[PDB]
């Protein structure tokens, strides 16, 4: 009847896994104008995503009856919020002219989004500057045209790979995702204090208007997120994205479809 | 029950399918109220569309009249993901050191949408009545001192896309019996933008009598403005940045008295 | 069950039908409490109106619910009209727009709003045009039960001298929010979908004495800062829709 | 029901019926913790009153007695209107230009109130234990370093108006079984004050068991502190400003075992 | 029903009962990640206690609800005690008071709080007094399922190195809020009227194994800034009220 799965998604802020700056981007470089804009690889965050294999049910061959895992609810937590109490690790100081005070810690933009679905997250391509040339490592629509600075119904994608779809080029497509629930919050600024909450007591119902949760096609549960907590500012004023990992607990029930 | 999905692209000032689509031109500021003539492209206008619904009645004088009734909607600001871009030609956090991220989009948020069975009914109201609007804009000319506050003579309806200045027109609470409108303004120029998005939020459009907007001429009228803040260049020139809005409207065929 | 719709224009200080309607005159600041004399037009006053209801008067019109909206929020997207620039040294950027304190209050009642006199500085000399308690004394800086008024005139009771009296107003509902500061971003919402019930703990709405519906408000949105750094209050008008029913009293 | 209405004037430091009633004296700041001595009038104290309720004439020897039960209250901060004053001898926004409004009251908000059937029970706790409070103030003298956090030995009761320093005493959560208290602190020195007022908000005072405060000796105990922020003079001297608080308490006669 | 009331004092770094109890030592900042070594007393640690409940034996104590309050919020109205002044150039104005980051977390359970190790900089060398995973590797900058602990001691698990483990804690409820920055206005509320239900989705509260009730918290209120601009963590104590019932388990 009921199964719980638990999973994590580590952030993909830009710096490679299992090296000293895992969880961070490379230092951000800023172009002089829109026509000379080519953000280098490692300097911008990408979406995290994973497909969790569920116990065989939809692909069970003992019945012609179609059964699917239905995600009825979830808990999700940003993990490692504790680490942001660190104001000693090589941070620009509050009173930098006097070489005094705490580090300024992680400050600036928060972008927190997650999606839970029975198929890959469907994406709309949309960029601040269409003339940005994304690097070879990134999955983007090349030469997308001026229409990609707002909504263009031709510019679609699917979140099919971890750590390569730039956050700044792709977002959830509200014209699709009938079998996914997604949630996002953006708080801008470069000196904004991060605001994060964590608890193991908060449940999100995933049922739609008709009382139906995401249905897991091919016995796959699709988890996606981005958790930009803000910027790390070094003594030399170089700034990098810092990300945190996301916990998922999804409650599923066997459903006759 | 029929569901329609639609988008409204922002009309921040720069023309469609040119390099600054989604932005205004750089804002110039007048020395005084007497010599205040904002050039075309430097200010945002409302977005609006009439969606053609399936044609119902052969004749509007009939003993039984069918109309499409909007009973609920979902709406999302799209492209919030793009505001994670702090590399595209933005004034830097530490401009004196030529270092840090771009400051990103900051400042005023103006977010409003309306769903109705006829054009949005507007009240004309301006900061400075002596402002001279350009030929491209729809405004009340020589509105007089009274137009700085409420004057019951200064009415209009949102009959055209991309030409009614946001700073000159607002929703008329004396009218709009057949439209639901919702707005939030956060002011300032360095204010952090706060935006949320989800495919899970439904707004019921039924009034206190249990009646939704009724679509006159089988037209569904969608209106919005989504100013997310200002883009600041290295040379400190500032432009409005806007985002497109998604609408999902659930309609039922209703017999109407 | 009849519906009334009304507007109250703001009374920020500058005269009606002239170029600065909706604004105060530029704010001057005293050197000390003793010499403090805010000139007429440099401070906002309460807006009020009595709406005449259909003759009834035993029966009385009972206000059961209302909608209220701050109108013209749209105009605050104007950052071009003679405003101090974001980068004033560089002579560049948008205007800073309207910023600073927000004071939003409305009242709906069956008689004039009952007021408590209370001032920041008791030694302030208000102008002849303003309705105040003259020489109110030091007790007027906090609560003094002797210092009462009623909001009987539009555009003359200073906001900074009079507030709603919680010891009275048994036949009025009032609601207020203050956000201070001089650089604070204004935050305003508008919708035609929000209804406030005016029934009290016993299921009785304001009862309209003499078939009068009394509307009051103040809507300070913030300050307008000119290039020369002179600052004025900016206000917005308020919409009221009040649903009344005939009640046997 | 029986309704009681009362006010508590603030006790910010400056004496009643003199020109600075509602204000503290200008705040001085110690060079170090060891020599810290906040002078009388430079810091706020709690306001408190006992209201005599109608006598119930009860045999305190018998099995059944009547007590006044506080079932609900309305409370309002009064005089919020006065904070629209930016002309009264305030540091100007553009002090270098001798131009702009006064900066008005800004900085810390501390709003607390208590309603009980006996005096408010206090826990002594201070920022700096080596502070020497003046003779006029009720404190625990030489409290020791444990007074900077929780020390179960350091108790008090709020038995006098205007002499218990807000900065040395708070509500004791280990007691106060017969009192309801509510507090909010917003810190900073340039923080915008945020206050609401309405005659339409009721707070229920019944506990988990459906019992409100029971008025011992037919006495209703009201306590508050309402620091709205600081007044800053042209010469940058800063003082606390407080506002008075209104109480409306609904009481019923209760049969008590 | 039985009620427990208890307090936990903060562990901001300075030793108990000395003049700076409730504060950290002044925070020093490394030049780089490789040489990063936060000295003992300059960082906050978790507070924890085990409450020994009355012997029952089978029955177990079940925590069904709680109230919790941050105590001493009143003290933050102090702007006179050796604080950097608002107008330091004029040597005038109040103290700036406590400003900056708020980290508020509490946990109530029937066994020790289960922890996930996670650090800003894996190359930080923690002092001997602290309980950490030594040389934890680059993976410890994000989630590594190998890097686990349990909150077994008061005032030694660094806040910046351990957080509640969402993959465990089936028998504990935990709640946290972080507001960052260094000049942020602190926002704190207190009341004796707010109850939190501790029952899970099946109507079962934490069950107290070996009749032990486990309380854990951290309450960083912000930074104290001296005239000389040296900055220290300031913390506040937390009150717990836990409502318990006897439950037949076997
Ligand atoms: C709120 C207030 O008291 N405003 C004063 C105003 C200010 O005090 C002044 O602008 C600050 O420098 O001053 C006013 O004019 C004053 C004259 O009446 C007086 O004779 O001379 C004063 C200078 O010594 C000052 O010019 C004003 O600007 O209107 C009076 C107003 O009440
Ligand atoms: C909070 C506190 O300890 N306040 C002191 C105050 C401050 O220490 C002082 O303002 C910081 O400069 O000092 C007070 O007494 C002063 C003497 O300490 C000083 O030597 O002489 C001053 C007169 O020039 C002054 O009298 C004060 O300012 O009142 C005493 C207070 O407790
Ligand atoms: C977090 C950290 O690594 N702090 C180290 C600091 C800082 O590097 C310097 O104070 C910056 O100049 O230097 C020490 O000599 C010190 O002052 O005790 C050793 C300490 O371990
Ligand atoms: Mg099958
Ligand atoms: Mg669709
Ligand atoms: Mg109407
Ligand atoms: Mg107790
Ligand atoms: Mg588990």
């Amino acid at each position: 009847s009921i199964t719980e799965i638990e999973a994590y998604l580590n952030p993909r802020m830009g710096q490679p896994q299992n090296e000293d700056f895992y969880g961070f981007s490379d230092n951000v470089t800023v172009s002089d104008d829109f026509g000379s804009d080519a953000p280098p690889w490692k300097q911008f965050p990408c979406y995290s995503t994973a497909r969790i294999s569920l116990p065989m049910l939809n692909q069970d061959m003992t019945s012609d009856t179609i059964l699917m895992w239905e995600a009825i609810s979830c808990r999700t937590e940003v993990m490692g919020v504790n680490m942001l109490t660190n104001v000693h690790s090589a941070q620009k100081r509050v009173y930098e002219n006097d070489r005094e005070g705490t580090g300024i810690g992680v400050e600036g933009m928060g972008y927190h989004m997650f999606a839970i679905g029975g198929e890959p997250l469907e994406l709309q391509f949309m960029v601040f500057n269409h003339r940005a040339t994304y690097p070879a490592e990134a999955t983007v629509i090349k030469n997308p045209g001026a229409s990609s600075q707002v909504f263009d119904p031709n510019l679609k994608g699917t979140l099919t790979a971890d750590g390569v779809f730039p956050v700044e080029a792709w977002g959830p497509d509200p014209f699709k995702n009938e079998n996914t629930r997604y949630f996002g919050q953006y708080t801008g600024g470069t000196q904004t204090p991060p605001v994060l909450t964590f608890t193991n007591t908060q449940t999100t119902i995933l049922l739609d208007e008709n009382g139906v949760g995401p249905l897991c096609k091919g016995d796959g549960l699709f988890l996606s997120c981005a958790d930009i907590v803000g910027f790390f500012t070094q003594h030399n004023k170089k700034m990098s994205f810092r990300g945190l990992p996301r916990y998922f607990r999804v409650t599923l029930r066997k459903r006759v479809v």
